[PDB]
C-alpha cells in the first residue's frame, strides 16, 4: 500500500576523556628459557613502577606474549650460510590507561625512561560514548521523521503511522576528525551545538523509517 | 494496479555566510609532560587574544592532542644512523566559528600573528543548511509530481493520489563549485531564480514518486 | 496479466539563447583584511562598470570567497631552505548572464578590459530549457506508444489501457552537440525536422510504458 | 502457469540516400566584439552561396558559436616566459542536407572553395528511416513467433496467445557496416532476399514474446 | 506488517594460555626407502625426548609425510648442463601443545636441540574459546536489543516480540590483536571494563534481531 | 558490374551502395616549407559485394 | 625607448637590432574542422637592450 520512505543521519561529537598507550617491553637473552623469565621479572618491575607512578590496577592489563629468534646475518667475514640464531628476544604488551588527561605528559614519560618506546599514539579515547553514540541514534531518527513531514506536504498527503524503523548499517563508531574530513564534516554536523573543532571523536548514526501514507 | 513512477530532483544553491577555521596551537620541549604545558598555557593565551579580537564562546570550542617525538637526522655528521629522540611536540586544534564575511581577514590575520596557521583552510559552511535543504527538497518532489503530469498528460491518462514517496539516497553535501561544474551545474539551476556562481554551496536532493493511474 | 511493455524516447535541440560567463577579481595586498577591503573595492568597481555597461541586476550575481597566500619559495641568493608568506591575493567570482547574443563581445571585451581573466569560458544555454526538455519528454512516450502498436499489430492483438508509466531515469542533461555525438545524434534525430547544427545542445528524455492487450 | 517465452530478431539494411555536410565558419578579429560581426558577415554571405548554389531553406541549419582567445607563445626572442592574449577567433556552425545524394559533389567542392572546411567526413543517412525500423520490428516479433512454434512441436506441446510481449531495449540507431563487423551481418542477414554490402546502413529489433501453453 | 530491524554486535578479548609447536623432522638418504626408515626412527626419538621432556600424549599428534628428491646443480665445473638427482629428503610434522604457557621456554628451546626446528613461531590460543564466543554472542544479541528499544522510544512506538533473530554471518576466527588493527578495538570495545592489549585474541559476533512494533 | 553479369552473376547476386569521400594530402618533408597537410585531390569509393553461388 | 631617454639612460647605453618575425596560428579544437592550423596573423618582436649603469 501508501508509504514513505526517508533514511536520517544523527551526528554527535565528543573531545576525548583518557588516553591508552599500548605499551610492549622486550628484553632478550641467549636462549627462550631465560629470555621469557628476563621478561617476566623486568615485566613485574615496570608495572610497579606505574601501581607507584599512579595508576590503579584497574587501568592496567597484560598479556600477548611474542617470541621470535634473532640472527647474524651473513657479510664481508661472511662464510656464514645465510643466517644463524644468536639468541632469542621476548616483549609481552601491556596497555596502561590514563584517565585524568592532564595526566599523560607525566605517565608517558615515565613510559620511556623505563625503556618501551611508543609514543602515547593519540589513542586518546572518551569512556562511555554510549550515551554519545547513543545520542545520535535519537537525532537520526527524530531527524528522518521531520524529513518525511517535509515530503508528506511538499506532496500533499499526510504522513501516518511508523510502520518500519531500521539500522542495520555497518555499526556506530568513533571515526576521529583531522584535516581531510573538515568540510564534510562541519557541512554534515548540528546547527548550533558548539562549533566543532578537530582532535574530537564522531559518531554517526544511520538509520531508515517508513511511515504509512494517510 | 496502474501508476506512474518518476525521480524528482529539487535543487538549491547559496552563499557562505559564517567562516569556519581550523587553526591549531603547537609548542616544544625536552619531554611530554614538560611540553604539554607549554601547550596547555599558550593555549589561553590566544583562547584569549581571540575575545579581544571579539569573538563570543558560542564561537570558540577545541579538544584533542597530539604529542610526538621529534627525532634529529643522519647526515653528514651522524650517528647510530636512525634518527634519535631530542624531545616532543605537542599540538592541540583549536577552531574559530567567524559571523560577518567581511570581519574575517581581521580575526584571520590575528593568526599569522600568533602562528597557529598558514594561509587557512578558510571553510565556509553557511547559517542553517538544514534549511536550504529542506527546500531544495520541497522543490524536489514538486518537480516530481510536475513530471508525472507531463507525463500523463501525454499518455492520455488522468494523474492520480501519491500511493509512494521515498528518498534513501545519501543525504545532501554541502557542493562547492569548480570550474569543470561549469556547465553540468547549469543544468539543475532553478530557470530564472539568481543566476548560478562559484564558490556558491549546492545542495541537490533526488527524491521518489509514485501516483496511481486513473 | 497480459501486457506490453516498451520503451522510447525522444529528443529535442536547441541552439542557444544566452551566454553565462563566470568572471572573477585578482586582488591582493600584504595582509588579509585590506587584501578583501581592496577586492572587495576593485569588485563593486567593476560591476558599476557592468551595470552601466547594459546588464541587470537579475542578470548578475555573486559570492563565495578564498584568500589564498601569496610566497617566496627558495632559489638562488635564497638562503631560505623553504617558503615563507610575503602577502595574500584575495579573488572571488562573480557571475554574468547575458541575455541578447550580439551583446556578448561587447560585454566580454570588458572582462578582458577592465579586470577579470580570460573566461566565457564558452557558456551558452537555451533560457527555459524546461520547455524543450518536455518537449522531448512529450515525443518519448508518444514514440513509446508507436512501438506498442507495431509490434501488436505485429502480433495481432489490440492494445488496452497504458497500465504504467516509468522515468527513473536521471533527469535530462543538455549534452551538446559534438564532433563525437555527429553520428549518433544525427542517428537520434526524429524525421524531417530540420537538421542539427553543430553546437547546438540536445535535450534527450527515455522513458518506460506498459500497455494491457485488448 | 505454462508458457514459452523467446527473443526474436528483426534484420534490415540500406543505402543511403542522402549526405549532411557539417561545416564551420570561423574568421578572427583583435577584439571580440568585431570577432562576431565579422563571423556573423562572413556568414550570411557563405549562407547565401549556398542558396544560390541550388540549396532549398530546409535543408540548411545553425547555431553553435564558439569563442577562443588567441595567443602568442614563447620561443628564441619572446615573453611573459609564456603566452599572451592576442585576439579571438570565432567559429560558427552550419550544416547542410544534401538530398539527391549524387549532387554531394557539386555541393562538397563548392564549400572547399568558401574557406567553409576540409571537413564534411563521410556522413550519409536515410531520411526515412522510420519505414525501415518499422519493417526490423515486423519480422522481429514475427521471427519470434516462429521460434515459439517450433519449440512447441519439438516438445508436443500447444502454442497458444500471446500473454506478454516487450521491447525494452535500447532502441536502434543505424548501422554503417565496418570493417571487421563484416559477417556479423552476413551471418544474422535474412534468408532468401537480396544481399548487402558495406557503407550500408543496417537497423536490427531484439523483442520478447511470451505465449501460454495448450 | 510493522517491524523494527537491527544489528547487534558483541565483544570478547583474552589472554592465550596456550602456545602450540609446529615442528619439522626431516633426515635424507640416497634412496627413499630408507628415507622415511631413518626419518620414521629419527622421528619415535625425537617423539620420546618430548614425552619425558614432560609433554603428556593428548599434547602430541603427527602426519604429513613429504618426499622431495634432492639434486645437484649447474656451475664451473659440472654436467648435464643442468641439475641431476642424488637423493631424497622425507620431513614430517609433529606438533606440540604446550599447556601452561609459562612452560614454552624449556618446551621451546629442548626444541632448538633436538635439530628439530628454529620455527615455532609465535602461534598461541585458549584451548576453551567455545565459552568465550558464547558470551560474545549473547552481548551481541543482548546489545542489539538495546538499540531495538533506543529506536522505539525515539519514535514513540513499543518494542514488541522477537520475529527473527539471524546470524548468517561467518562466524568468528580468534583476534591476535595487529599493529594498525590498533585502535578498531579500543574503539569498538565494551564500557566500563578492564582495558585491552595486544597479543589478545578477541572474538566478534554481529547478529541481526527484529521486533515487531507495538 | 557489366563486367560481372557477363562473368556469369545474376542482377540477384549483387549489390551496391556505401559511398565513400575523402582528401588526399601532401603531407610535410625535406623540402616541406609546408605546413602539415594540404589538400591534392579526393578519393572515392563504394562498395559493392558480390555473391558466388556454385561454391566451385 | 623615447621613454627611456626621458627615464633618463643615454643613447650610449641602449642598443636595439635582432627583428624576430613569426606566424599566429589558430589551432584545431571542439568546433574544428579547421585541418591542423591556419594562419591568423603574425607577431613581430626586436630585441633592446638598457644598460643601468648606477646600480640603485
Amino acid at each position: 500500500p501508501a508509504r514513505i520512505a526517508v533514511t536520517g543521519e544523527g551526528m554527535m561529537t565528543a573531545s576525548p576523556d583518557m588516553a591508552i598507550l599500548n605499551l610492549s617491553v622486550l628484553r632478550q637473552a641467549k636462549t627462550a628459557r631465560e629470555a621469557m623469565t628476563a621478561n617476566n621479572e623486568a615485566m613485574t618491575k615496570v608495572l610497579d613502577a606505574m601501581k607507584k607512578a599512579g595508576i590503579e590496577d584497574r587501568d592496567l592489563q597484560t598479556g600477548g606474549i611474542d617470541i621470535q629468534p634473532i640472527y647474524v646475518y651473513p657479510d664481508d667475514k661472511n662464510n656464514l650460510k645465510e643466517p644463524t640464531i644468536t639468541g632469542y628476544s621476548v616483549s609481552t604488551s601491556l596497555t596502561v590507561r590514563v584517565r585524568e588527561l592532564a595526566n599523560v605528559g607525566k605517565i608517558l614519560d615515565e613510559s620511556v625512561t623505563l625503556g618501551v618506546n611508543q609514543g602515547g599514539d593519540l589513542n586518546l579515547v572518551n569512556d562511555n560514548p554510549s550515551a554519545v553514540i547513543n545520542e545520535a541514534r535519537k537525532r537520526a531518527v527524530a531527524n528522518a521523521i521531520a524529513k518525511a513531514k517535509t515530503l508528506a506536504d511538499a506532496a500533499g498527503v499526510g504522513l501516518g503511522r511508523v510502520v518500519e524503523i531500521s539500522e542495520l548499517s555497518r555499526p556506530p563508531m568513533p571515526m576521529p576528525i583531522a584535516r581531510g574530513q573538515f568540510r564534510t564534516m562541519l557541512a554534515a554536523a548540528p546547527d548550533n551545538s558548539v562549533p566543532i573543532a578537530a582532535g574530537e571523536n564522531s559518531y554517526n548514526v544511520s538509520v531508515n523509517v517508513v511511515f504509512e501514507i494517510k
